[PDB]
């Protein structure tokens, strides 16, 4: 009965105690520079100790254009697909997140409420600004040039700073976590005019000649030291540490010109958010090849069924400006999507354009149970 | 006291609201039209739930048909493509009466920033004025026609989390109205050295600029599958038998260096004032100013500034300032005379000009009474 | 007869709506149009309170394209600016259905004047026909774009301090239907010849007369905060169960010195009828008609008078007399009612009879929901 | 409790028994000849006897234009403006109505229904008709022309006829009522082309060269005789001798265009009437300088917000026509306008064009307690 709701407390009051009590620290694990020419796979190894939030990685390189005559120019995604996937798995083995780099920044923008350590542009006559190019790219390679790009993403583990849901506790020896990145290469990053360019970091006539010089990265742990102790050991928030906080990604095709084209939501999951990106045959545009946008119940009632501009203009409610041409933000963290609480739900997109090898990225935000 | 019991009960209702009901926006009614043949509609809402409020999409095409002069947008732009909204609940009590600037002014308010803005960063990767929002062509060349894009949030209730001034509507047959006049070929174009106040675009071909068609969509923001318990249906009543409205007024009478002051009424709790300094038909950047301030009767100010210093204090709740408009935050310790007149709103210009005027924007909190 | 009780009660109820609401009128709609693209509109009433009537305000542009040839104003002129109006109220059932010219007729009748005219005195202070409530040139002459304003009031209460006929609507959601129906490119000028019946203009230019444009606003009138007492909402039940309706028909087969009778139906308790005889387009001063009467059948006539006669008994309700053509009855103090179909009917005895003639007939009436 | 509502009973029946039992009475209390230039404000002493109604005034003019070559016309109030201001105070010295001799009149005429006094004009073959020119004023007064005038006022104590709210019971011996009038003077009644026109009698180029040559008055007071007298002396209704039933008028400016000029009514009143008069800087349009005017509660709650011809419309149906240029009228007879009742309540006009030196002119017709 309210065995659960005494369940519920307990946990709150632990993870209280153990925001309170122990210490936060962020310290890097690990650094390589290569050229992903030669390997593009890491399995970096975290440190195990004590609960862990999540990683702060670091991600610079170095571009080179060699066509005699032509520029690349980025992609709408830019810098943000320099790593093309993250996996995490637990001292358990138990995987989490599992997404695109791209799906990720997004998330990662959508969690700060502005675009990912971004620098906001004001009047100040003081010199802030773009001073330390955190996140930055140049937006052209001309041909013979060689551009720098920083990128920055936050794999989580625990929801935010003060919720702790989907933590792990490293502190068993000989059972180690896995954090494995997979970086860009000469074949994902450069597209070629007419080709997609929803992986690439830089199009254009000069795709063909361009070639990484090198990729870095750095890898810091943000962890929590100095676990209070109690009577019966570490005071541990149990239903935090036994749930998961996971980034999924997906793609589904066949859309039809003014149909309905319906993702059902994968039941059990308890769904944050949701990112729909319309990949229309390569083509990225305004809302203008789209009717509508909803998330529907079982009963066909929609909660939120809108057009481009009106979905459009809730987002930058949230993030204080649009996501990127084709890109749709969906928020349900006070109400997480939960079949079984409402019967089956599914996120709807209706087309008013459908080219050739159309489909829609489906990029998910959700907490399920451990085990 | 049984308040502190009321409310204690009130606010307790509204979190079960919150935390049982589930939120549902919906399309209510779209509409494209030609002003030259008719600009007021009467929306009529949809009685179900707890009503929080109605977000107001506008579009329209305007052709510059002047043979060779162009025009531009004035500092309200497509903030006037609403001249004025009315709403009226189930019961026939009014709340909001107001203009389409001074809503969007409060919109804007709320949020924090411009409203439904796209801020500019440094950020390499693609965010930025993506979908054109609330949008509008800085100029309409002669022959030109441009598209503009607004949006207007009209509340009922005060926020996502306070429902105070929500109307309940599963409530008898009795229709909501949502009156809602919009610019016509009358009100959107100011000629040069005209008053641009209520005006989109202002310019030499002004004479010769019509509205090619408008439309309209009201999407309804409301609270569904409201909790039951033993008496029935759990309701926040202070939440619904409170009123949050927005209401304009215009004051004249203005001259240079004497204290001009607009008296606040009783009973209302009054959130926010926005005055603006219609010099004229000229608006200015606080330079046709002395000090602006709030004052109660026998208690002198309680913040005479110097327009910069008042424009600081707005600039810390909005981010940038909101020319002539001015804004005071009072949420937090509403003005709330008890005696008509009490408190007031003071301006004292330093220059006046001919048909000066200062239009005033109240947001408030009242009892149904 | 528990009906004393229940008229009792009514009336009582009525008294306290009266005395305890607050009267509102309030704008619903306007809209600006050309005849040529659209005519007819359906208007959506605003459901509140106890709905009384309409106000409805149309105001219209007329430009004479001819080259050299002038129109002038019909006997109805601005009356018809609307050819129609029907009202639906939220339960489905029809009120008034009638023609814009019967509507105005009945809206003078009731005010006891030319409605919302402006009366000429000799006072030396500059009271007139200062805002021109109602005003129409009185000829458009070739090239020339003249003005008009029309104004008619759809009744649902019979009165300001009647409320039979007024409608419940904070009732439902269910809508409420005001149609109307406005003249157009089509109905609004006549050519020398033609009938001017439902006309606004006629002359030599009517054919290349035109709307530039029409705009009409609607207001609605109705009573607001009604009182509340133990069992709830005090209201005058037979009041709001009663249908007070205008509405027109049409009779033919008329002969010279003939008694044509239009008989009245049953279940209806008629306030007034409004008989118009087009005589195949021409429209006179009563010298087409030998008598005007009503009769009950086996009773004989109750008012069997000669043109003239008829006419002055028009001038003691509305201080004048009606256009050519236009006979009025009132019946308001005793209004017609047979309970068997036809045991009272209109009659004319026609004097001249042309092609094509006719009797336009048009009633106020009270009925029961039933 | 139901202590007034006995004395609501009481008082209309004393009024009943009082108008049943006496006998009305209108006779001439004084008469006098005089030219303005010597002297224009009288104090006439009315006639203590019995319950005092009102006063008939009587005022006749000779109008002389000696200008060279020009004319002069009727301005829009023509001689309505013969009488400036009136003032009437009863024997305790209480203030009753002080207004204007334009809004007096105004009133008389939206009490009668009709143009006060005037002349309707018929098809009657009879001769029927301005026979006796009760209110009469040439419409110009030609260069060496003498122009003749009458015009009537009737100035109310008694609401009408048959109800005496607001009668004054004039029994008291020593105790004397006062009916101050102040009339028109060359300066007042002639203005010259472009002088704003609204308190003079005549306006044209010929202006500066007319003259009063004289002005008489006559002063009739109607009362009610032979008082009944029952077991406590008269029977009189307390609560109508002890409500001042009153006019007044005042100038409110601070108009600008599009905005909504609102006149606070000034609480405690039963407002039976107000007329709004939009001197727009001299100038007096016929509603083309109004988008529209209303009555607001507290809750910006119009009941009855109107386009000026629409509200021109509702006065058609009180006075059989409309008002001069600029003056609007609006009935509260039936629920008088009364703060205390409904929050407090406005008379608003929204300007479409405002001139130099515009204002609101407000004529107040109201009820209100006595001491």
């Amino acid at each position: 009965a309210l065995r659960n709701q005494q369940a519920m407390a307990a946990n709150l009051q632990a993870r209280q105690i153990v925001l309170q009590q122990s210490y936060p620290v962020i310290q890097q694990v690990e650094t390589q520079t290569f050229d992903p020419a030669n390997r593009s796979v890491f399995d970096v190894t975290p440190a195990n100790v004590g609960i862990v939030k999540g990683f702060l990685v670091k991600v610079t390189a170095a571009i080179t254009n060699n066509h005699a005559t032509e520029a690349v120019a980025l992609t709408d995604f830019g810098p943000a697909n320099l790593v093309q996937r993250v996996i995490y798995y637990d001292p358990d083995n138990q995987r989490h997140t599992e997404t695109s780099g791209w799906h990720l920044h997004f998330v990662n923008t959508a969690k700060q409420g502005a675009p990912f350590l971004s620098s906001m542009v004001t009047d100040s006559p003081i010199k802030y600004g773009d001073v330390m190019n955190v996140i930055d790219a140049p937006a052209t390679i001309a041909a013979g040039a060689t551009g720098e790009l920083t990128m920055y993403y936050w794999v989580p583990l625990a929801y935010s700073e003060t919720d702790l849901t989907g933590a792990v506790l490293a502190n068993v020896p000989q059972s180690k976590q896995r954090l494995k990145l997979e970086f860009a290469n000469n074949n994902t990053a450069f597209a070629a005019v007419g080709a997609n360019p929803l992986e690439a970091i830089y199009q254009g006539a000069g795709a063909a000649d361009c070639e990484f010089e090198e990729i870095s990265y750095t890898v810091y742990q943000s962890y929590l030291d100095q676990l209070p102790v109690g009577q019966n050991g570490y005071i541990l928030p149990l239903i935090d540490l036994s749930t998961l906080y996971n980034l999924e990604n997906s793609a589904q095709a066949g859309l039809t010109p003014n149909v309905d084209f319906v993702v059902q939501y994968a039941n059990l999951y308890r769904y944050l958010s949701t990112i729909a990106v319309f990949d229309n045959g390569g083509s990225f545009n305004a809302g203008t090849d789209i009717n509508y946008l909803s998330q529907r119940t079982a009963n066909f009632s929609d909660t939120r069924k809108l057009d481009p501009k009106t979905w459009a203009a809730q987002t930058r409610r949230r993030i204080a400006t649009d996501f990127p041409k084709g890109v749709y933000y969906c928020d349900n963290r006070d109400k997480p999507i939960y079949t079984l609480q409402y019967g089956n739900v599914g996120f709807v997109v209706n087309p008013k354009t459908v080219n050739q090898n159309a489909r829609l990225l489906m990029g998910y935000e959700y907490f399920t149970s451990r085990t």
